[PDB]
């Protein structure tokens, strides 16, 4: 038995890839449409009803979102090679202290690619 | 190692009764809620199958007629429907009849949403 | 040159003057969306019409007043069906937005209203 | 009656907008997954079935299409102030030649956000 | 002007006779089809006409389409998007005379409108 | 930190039926491709997306606009029988495979694990 809940976010933000080879498009300056599900596992209050509300994960999240949302990862701390995978673990590096349910977290650049950390 | 899965999508008022005064979640409102229904089990060799999808539908129909244009609130286990209560109160229900349910999953939009395991 | 903007909103409703017995005259409800289209002239200097923002800021306290909510206690909404409701937002909002020219809604993902001018 | 057809295609690209008031987020170098519908209007053929095949519409965007992926939108000529309204006629202007039977661009920079350009 | 539309998806095959040697093979779509209606609202009901009625006016004709090999169909020989709006129109518009477009969607990156 | 996994989704247009809902007929069959390895710490990511594109087009170019019903071993095409199918065609060729899903409508698929 176990009970998990998600909540989907999407920024809008620059980037480009600094370590693939001369040719390639993502080593030029692009951006993407992200989003980012950040998944909670925990146990269901009986008063409450819930692990914990949807708007409390908003809010916990909100510091780091705005943090990504319209800017240029490439000159956030940590995000100089910001790559999906790069991208999801310093997500949860920055959310992981403040929820610490936290049980993975998804990044997909567009809405046929994605990467999931999970962290623990 | 084979897992199997179908979506359905209901439409139902909901309100939570146990959240401060102001909170919006609170009054009455609704959602187009999607449930996720996942089976696990071994493919049968000559049908290529788990189960017909078709099944997962007429078993689940009893339950989708209970909730769709409906109030939750007045469904007896829903008292506090949430995501949570529901996933749960969806597999209490539908459990009995698919044995092999493995997950159920409901969404109350499109970017939220709840996995329970059982 | 047309701009336009969608919102979700999750609501509840019944339909009060269908014929007794089907399903849309039970209390229920769903998530909601609207787009709202302007049409008008690009400024040259800004290079567009209005900001996506402002269309925002304008829609906000109508949206306010329908989202988690029951859509039968707002005034002209005591029969809200998607034609009634494209209206009735197209009347609250193009006071605040002159450059209107249509409001869609959509109740289910699959079903919708489009509104102009009648 | 009269017969339309469409075509849509998702770049991934960088833009800022240099002429928004001081502190606005759209004035920060960030990017969207923007989805483009090229809109072609004119009669079926009573042979091949079709206006002209999904294919050979592609094909003509191609060009256009590969200078908007992947790259950064303010760098080209013409997009210097590339927002939705300026990106949908500039992408008419480029097409139009190419497709005398376009009859509308629809460019999205979110899911939920977009301008329809016709000619006007 | 008040519009209303519904939107319904089925699981066909087709292929394509007026074309060379490479879609001219035999192969299928999820297709989605957008009835359109165009009307006056009554004042007592509050819609044009109710959802489900125009689910069950296309139902014969989804039947026909759904779980299908369109080319079968007479009219749909040479089954293109634009052939398809316009056949499903020539059977929709009878039944349902608001009728105003039909959209019809082969891939979710491809479709056609006809009036 | 741990464990990383990758995913792509890929759509192919096909017709099939089943010999055992019978009627031919076809669908937009969609098809996600996870895996599961270690990011580089130089490249900072597992694999490149469009390595993984690469690495499934052929096996993407026989199910694409084709009749799933003739195609060695998918004589019977379930979305089952196709799931443990790609992931047969495509393990050799994508060593990290971790899991296969196709999805037949927007709403009903299957997940295979070999
Ligand atoms: N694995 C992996 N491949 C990628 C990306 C990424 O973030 N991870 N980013 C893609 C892009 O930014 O275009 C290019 N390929
Ligand atoms: N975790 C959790 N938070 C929620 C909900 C819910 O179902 N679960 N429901 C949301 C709602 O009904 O709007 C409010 N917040
Ligand atoms: N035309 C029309 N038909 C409808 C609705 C609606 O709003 N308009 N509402 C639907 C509902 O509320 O479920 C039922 N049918
Ligand atoms: N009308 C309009 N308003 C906009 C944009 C745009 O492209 N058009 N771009 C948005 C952005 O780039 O964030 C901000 N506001
Ligand atoms: N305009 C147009 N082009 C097409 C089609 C179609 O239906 N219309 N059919 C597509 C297909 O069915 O593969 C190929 N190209
Ligand atoms: N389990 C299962 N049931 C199915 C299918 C399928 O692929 N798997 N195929 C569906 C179809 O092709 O219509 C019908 N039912
Ligand atoms: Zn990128
Ligand atoms: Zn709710
Ligand atoms: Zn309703
Ligand atoms: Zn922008
Ligand atoms: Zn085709
Ligand atoms: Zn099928």
């Amino acid at each position: 038995m176990s009970t998990t809940l998600f909540k989907d976010f999407t920024f809008e933000a620059a980037h480009r890839l600094p370590h693939v080879p001369e040719g390639h498009k993502c080593g030029r300056l692009h951006g993407h449409s992200f989003m980012v599900r950040l998944e909670i596992t925990g146990e269901v209050d009986p008063h409450t009803g819930w692990i914990i509300d949807f708007a409390e994960l908003k809010a916990a999240f909100k510091p780091t979102y705005e943090r990504l949302d319209h800017h240029y990862l490439n000159d956030i701390p940590g995000l100089e090679n910001p790559t999906s995978e790069v991208l999801a673990k310093w997500i949860w590096d920055q959310v992981k202290p403040v929820v610490p349910l936290l049980s993975a977290v998804m990044v997909k650049e567009t809405c046929t690619a994605g990467c999931i950390y999970r962290g623990e």
